[PDB]
């Protein structure tokens, strides 16, 4: 499902996203848009083997096991095949344990990289929530 801006905005905001660990909605729809442009069926090998699941580009190497990854852990004890559906509530509990591994959300590259140190709250801006 293609998500809307505002839609996931109050979707995330609904599970507790919005100032978690301190990072405002801003920052989840920011990353969301530079992952996987707001679309839970987002799929990407790495150079590494492993492949990045769903909204959040979730790493099957360190969080969800996906069958082929040798060296892995699924730490947020979930299928990938999970990460992938309509419902984004596995893509955030999984998200909320990623952001407390003492990083912050700079685990994400894609928001460290186009959403860290900018107007993250244009992303949000003029939604109903």
């Amino acid at each position: 499902k293609v998500f809307g801006r505002c839609e996931l905005a109050a979707a995330m905001k609904r599970h507790g996203l919005d100032n978690y660990r301190g990072y405002s909605l801003g920052n989840w729809v920011c990353a969301a848009k530079f992952e996987s442009n707001f679309n839970t069926q987002a799929t990407n090998r790495n150079t590494d083997g492993s492949t990045d699941y769903g909204i959040l580009q979730i790493n099957s190497r360190w969080w969800c096991n996906d069958g082929r990854t040798p060296g892995s852990r699924n730490l947020c004890n979930i299928p990938c095949s999970a990460l992938l559906s309509s419902d984004i509530t596995a893509s955030v509990n999984c998200a909320k344990k990623i952001v407390s591994d003492g990083n912050g959300m700079n685990a994400w590259v894609a928001w460290r990289n186009r959403c860290k140190g900018t107007d993250v709250q244009a992303w949000i801006r003029g939604c109903r929530l």
